[PDB]
């Protein structure tokens, strides 16, 4: 009925119960942990209906109306819509509602400090994809907000039947293309080679450059899925320099201010949008050390140590861990001087126990995939590395989906 | 059902049927991970003191069935008379006693079991030391100097451990009560601070008070506090020309030396307890060789250890008013660097985080190849700095409790009553 997580570093011991909360998968067994496993159909009547019910149970014991007229009455018009038409409507506060914790119970977001701060832009009007265009473009003016990001989430219609799903092929609204050279040589960013593909197949035309920003790929009703060139007036960029190392700019390096997933599948109360996407603002570490520095990345760290003089013929000589720091700390001066919201893993890890304690406070806990919340370098001289996590899943959610690309029926 | 692991770098995937065969919860459930938690599970395989017939022999005869089907026998005769022995001595001593052989193979595959263990690719040269013979903490003393002597091998550092006698009813338990056989003491100073590793400072309190004179320094290599039989334990100094100790200094960085740190070359870990069928061995100290990270990161860099960052970054030069200087991540690297060159500039065996963890992958693969899966821990695989330049980061492991075991036990002086 309760389970402890300790600080190892503090002694701080935190008592969670909402665990008792958690209805989904972890993908764990009672003999067997899958704790580093990154992924370990439409509902029927039948289906929806207790899902609906708990997500407004919830909506209205979060707002102190649990029992009331409205939250009953409320009820009942949910289960006469799923009754008459297999589904049912959000109102515009249980969107809102559903959408902030989806964040509020995403694991692996570091993040979640600002989970209460989101705006949340309803689009489930929408039926085009060149509505869709508008409504991202709109989401990127607004969450981009001229360098001083604002968290955002725009939400597109709910599923249906599954053959009509709204979708951002896109994996994130601003990313780079990908190209694989003749020579086996990829440039831009190779993990968007498959994606770039699709779009030149699709009529894009591509500078062929090292940082192209890929085009919206837009789905709407399940329709074959349309390009759109976001304006390059709304794409912030960074271009990305060293406070001490004049040769750093000379890399060519940037990289794009807005961090906004849009493959994701956002679950509330059963009901499923297929696009959703959201954004919020970077920790350096998913640039400088992810982006850049992954071998199937931009891979940066051999030009990075060579301009750095670093004796790169053995591995002890940590001239990769010595490349990859100057490298994080060029993302973070670059987006400070440039005045674009960011955050350094130290801060942010922080933050996110702060927030973690103040959840187990007030909430019960705070569901944490400690594979995700510890930052990809110096992660022991962070606090969340002393930190014991527990992991659940809880609903509304964020959740992965197949990409569209193998499933759709092209018409 | 059977599980598939992939790496993110490669593609590479492997196919897990190993777990098939594991015994003990690892905390999860598939509604709750537990993967971060120190110690998720209390799941142990025979009960709370001396166990009865029923309980102690199938966990027995599972070992001898598993070392007997190691070595292509299962059903022959030794392996049914083997049964039959074991059988007997449970009858008329409430126990059994591993042959030579089953303690080797034991041991070893404690090792090899060892989910959280990054060295594990050279878990089959392992030398076994059998103590249980010993009677004393005076024997005891004798086996961990030998231990200490043969494992350092003058820096050229070789993996050992050393069995003392197994629990018989939890009242004569053997215990090494250090942590690791060679740790520095940590002493209260009147202002609050700590001086040498706050880690210590209770262990260093009880020697203290089983009369170890201090010498109240950073680096005081704390006397061994043995228990033999249940006895109340025994302070003994390990002759200082067996502990092997690394000055650390910088290849670059002159004034590295002038921190005055050093590390010691053999970590040993002793508070452990090594379980083989159903028998407990409380006191199996065992060493191998140190990676990097654990000194230059943990050891020096935690905040409750050494917590070395600011000194080093004052040293450095560096911007520390704000964390997005990074000034910790730039200090924690130039540690890292000269702990490695100071080891491998004394020839005292040392891996750095990257070359372990990629033997790490590769010994992986050879598990998978040979024994269809290889339980590991992520969460203490990767290395505390730089972990997605590893290859460990982008390594789905699955994790499963396999027996022979090292598990966890309380530190004796919760349990111990004094005499
Ligand atoms: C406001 C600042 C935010 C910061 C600093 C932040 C930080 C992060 C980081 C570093 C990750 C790991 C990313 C990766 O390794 O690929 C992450 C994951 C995630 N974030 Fe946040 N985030 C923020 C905002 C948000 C917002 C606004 C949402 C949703 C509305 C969100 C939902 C998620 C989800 C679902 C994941 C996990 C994706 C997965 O499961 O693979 N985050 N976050
Ligand atoms: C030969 C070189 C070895 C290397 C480089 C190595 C490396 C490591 C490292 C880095 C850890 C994590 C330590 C920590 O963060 O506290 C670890 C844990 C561990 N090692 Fe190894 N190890 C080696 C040998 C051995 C040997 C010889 C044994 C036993 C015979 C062993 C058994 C274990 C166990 C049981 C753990 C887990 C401890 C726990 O759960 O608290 N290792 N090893
Ligand atoms: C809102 C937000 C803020 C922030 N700082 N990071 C992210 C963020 C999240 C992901 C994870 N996504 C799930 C997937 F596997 F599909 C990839 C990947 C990225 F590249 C990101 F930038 C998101
Ligand atoms: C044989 C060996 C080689 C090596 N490289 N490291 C270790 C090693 C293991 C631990 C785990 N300890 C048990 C605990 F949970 F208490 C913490 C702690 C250390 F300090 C170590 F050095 C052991
Ligand atoms: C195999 C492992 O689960 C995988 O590499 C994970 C590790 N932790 C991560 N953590 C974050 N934040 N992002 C990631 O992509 C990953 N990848
Ligand atoms: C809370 C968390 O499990 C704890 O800090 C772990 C994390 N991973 C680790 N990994 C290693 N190798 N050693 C450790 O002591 C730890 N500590
Ligand atoms: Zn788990």
């Amino acid at each position: 009925r309760f389970l402890k997580v300790k600080n190892w570093e503090t002694e701080v011991v935190l008592t969670d119960t909402l665990h008792l909360k958690s209805t989904l998968e972890t993908g764990c067994t009672e003999y067997i942990c899958m704790g580093s496993i990154m992924h370990p159909d439409v509902a029927t009547k039948d289906q929806l209906f207790p899902l609906a019910k708990e997500f407004i149970d919830q909506y209205y014991s979060s707002i102190k109306r649990f029992g009331s007229k409205a939250h009953m009455e409320r009820l009942e018009e949910v289960n006469k819509e799923i009754d008459t038409t297999s589904t049912y409507q959000l109102k515009d506060t249980e969107l809102i509602y559903g959408a902030k914790h989806a964040w509020r119970n995403a694991s692996r977001c570091v993040g979640r400090i600002q989970w209460s701060k989101l705006q949340v832009f309803d689009a489930r009007d929408c039926t085009t994809a060149h509505g869709m265009f508008n409504y991202i473009c709109n989401h990127v003016k607004y969450a981009t907000n001229k360098g001083n990001l604002r968290s955002a989430i725009t939400i597109f219609p709910q599923r249906t039947d599954g053959k009509h799903d709204f979708r951002v092929w896109n994996s994130q609204l601003i990313r780079y293309a990908g190209y694989k050279q003749p020579d086996g040589s990829t440039l831009g960013d190779p993990a968007n080679v498959q994606f770039t593909e699709i779009c030149i197949q699709q009529g894009w035309k591509p500078p062929r450059g090292r940082f192209d920003v890929l085009p919206l790929l837009l789905q709407a009703n399940g329709n074959d899925p349309e390009l759109f060139q976001i304006p390059p007036e709304l794409v912030l960029e960074v271009p990305i320099r060293h406070p001490k190392f004049e040769w750093f700019k000379d890399l060519g390096l940037k990289w794009y201010g807005l961090p906004a997933v849009s493959n994701m599948l956002l679950e509330i109360g059963g009901l499923e949008f297929s696009a959703c996407p959201f954004s919020g603002w970077y920790m350096g570490t998913e640039i400088g050390v992810r982006d850049y520095c992954d071998n199937s990345r931009y891979n940066i760290l051999e030009e990075v140590a060579k301009k750095m003089n670093l004796d790169m013929r053995k591995t002890s000589s940590l001239w990769k861990d010595q490349a990859l720091v100057e490298i994080n700390i060029a993302v973070l001066y670059s987006f400070q001087s440039d005045k674009v919201t960011i955050v350094d893993h130290h801060s942010a890890t922080e933050s996110f126990i702060k927030h973690m304690e103040n959840e187990y406070r007030c909430r019960g806990g705070c569901p944490a995939d400690w594979v995700w919340i510890v930052p990809p370098m110096s992660g022991s001289i962070t606090p969340v590395f002393h930190q014991e996590m527990l992991n659940y899943r809880l609903t509304p959610s964020f959740e992965y989906q197949p990409d569209p690309w193998n499933t759709h029926v092209w018409k």
